[PDB]
């Protein structure tokens, strides 16, 4: 007995990363289908029963708790924003990053990033708030993708930075150390670079980018009104949850009807 | 002296409930500006220092853990949907909230309430979880509005809903008393009615509609699956929060650029 695509395809979605099942022994769909549905249930049945929270509300109340403690402000800012950032973040009109931008109406989008709303954050507290300013956000962000393995097109980010002093690049390297530290995440930080912000910092699992980090001063300041030394970075929670549960494809780990912590609601 | 009308759209803005300041005492603008202008600066500072929490994440960790504890499962679903549940809510083409509708592309939207989403969650999870299903969702949603002092166009629900057993209107009120019980919030219950769902039971504070809930089964279930009792409220965080910090206008709550916790950020 050979299984289809479908049916692989269907016991994939049932399978979980704790399991041990080879899908062709030649034991045959219906019983590989019926094993996995019984240990999905008794998953999500115990969930049900005992935790009841869900992964990404979750991490995002960890990682609050954990910025808010080292004395950074939290931020809840638009998620639908004007265009014009677009074209003043340097996404330039061609494409790349352009062409991932979800439209709302004519003069708005999905923000595809923290980076814009902090900024202006950052520009406004200095005028009232004790050097140097620490903020951060958690929320949803919007880019259109090919769709991979870790790609989403509606993801949550983290952005934290820091405006004043003590923006050095042993400092950022510093709390992203205690960062993924308090979350159990290996790492290693590796050189790149990027359209809109020039030399990154970017933070990997592996082959997995967990995250772009800045030092500023970067041109772009000017045009956001930005005037002192800054520093950030920006992490993917989908890819953090990725990790921490070993998952194949980050669609388990994003909002969706179709996954709960995970688990395949298709029972 | 008299005050123009921008000079007092300004004070206006760094007014806040608890001062008792005049703005047309003779004093001049230069002197109240000033002084609001100290008010809110050590208002921010005192944030800054001690609390660090957003209110709207906060209220939202705090109705969270409420509805945990109480049993229900915490659901993050998406927020970009497709445009097809709009007509599938029986939200008519004509107008009224259709013509409220964020499109986005040519098949999509932004969500103008978490119904649709806790419908197909219902309906999935009555396939594994025992009776009954208690789920709620907390999260940004999206709605073109004629923008008075009770509404945004980008604001944050939280809908909390049961299936199967108990799902009776004294139940409902019950579980809606404890809520604004816990938040310290007085109301009353006044019938309603609305296009998508028929008769509500809308949660009133004075004037101000804090929810709308309501008992099925309703005529909708079919086109979604729904062939179980029902009950569920929707209730707006930034109305709950205007309440509870006395604002004059729900912009003060809004995810903002504009207001932190309700402090001026143009400072
Ligand atoms: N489409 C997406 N889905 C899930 N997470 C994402 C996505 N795009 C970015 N992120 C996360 O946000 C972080 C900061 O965004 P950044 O702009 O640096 O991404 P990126 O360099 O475009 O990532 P990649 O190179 O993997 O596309 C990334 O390191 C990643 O963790
Ligand atoms: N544009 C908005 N801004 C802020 N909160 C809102 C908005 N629309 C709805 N809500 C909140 O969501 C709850 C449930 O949504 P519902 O569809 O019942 O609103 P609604 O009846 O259209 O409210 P209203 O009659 O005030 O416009 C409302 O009781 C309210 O607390
Ligand atoms: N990985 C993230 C890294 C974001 C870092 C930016 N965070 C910030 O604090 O703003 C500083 C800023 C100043 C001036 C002009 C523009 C800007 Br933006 C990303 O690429 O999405
Ligand atoms: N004040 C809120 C009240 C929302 C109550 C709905 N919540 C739910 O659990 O779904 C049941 C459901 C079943 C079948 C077909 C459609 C649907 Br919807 C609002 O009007 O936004
Ligand atoms: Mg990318
Ligand atoms: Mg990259
Ligand atoms: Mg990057
Ligand atoms: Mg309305
Ligand atoms: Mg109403
Ligand atoms: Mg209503």
């Amino acid at each position: 007995p050979a299984l289809t695509k479908s049916q692989t395809d269907r016991l994939e979605v049932l399978l979980n990363p704790k399991d041990e099942i080879s899908l062709n022994s030649g034991k045959p769909f219906r019983e590989l289908e019926s094993e996995l549905l019984s240990r999905r249930k008794k998953d999500l049945q115990q969930i049900y029963a005992e935790e009841r929270e869900n992964y990404l509300g979750k991490l995002e109340r960890e990682i609050t708790r954990f910025f808010v403690d080292r004395g950074f402000l939290e931020i809840k800012s638009p998620i639908l924003i004007p265009l014009e950032y677009i074209e003043r973040m340097g996404i330039d009109n061609d494409t790349e990053l352009s062409k991932q931008i979800f439209r709302v109406d004519k003069n708005f989008c999905l923000r595809p990033m923290l980076a814009p709303n902090l900024a202006n954050y950052l520009r406004k507290l200095d005028r009232a708030l004790p050097d140097p300013i620490k903020i951060f956000e958690i929320g949803p962000c919007y880019r259109k993708e090919s769709d991979g393995k870790e790609h989403l097109e509606e993801f949550t980010m983290l952005n934290f930075c820091q405006m004043g002093s003590g923006c050095t690049r042993e400092n950022l390297e510093s709390i992203i150390t205690d960062f993924l530290n308090h979350l159990g995440i290996d790492f290693k930080i590796v050189g790149d670079s990027c359209m809109v912000f020039g030399d990154t910092l970017d933070v990997m699992h592996g082959d997995l980018e967990l995250s772009s980090a800045v030092v500023g001063p970067i041109p772009l300041d000017r045009e956001w009104g930005i005037d002192k030394p800054w520093i950030g970075a920006g992490f993917g929670l989908e890819r953090l949850l990725k990790v921490k549960h070993d998952f194949k494809n980050i669609k388990r780990a994003a909002r969706s009807g179709s996954y709960y912590n995970g688990i395949s609601t298709n029972l």
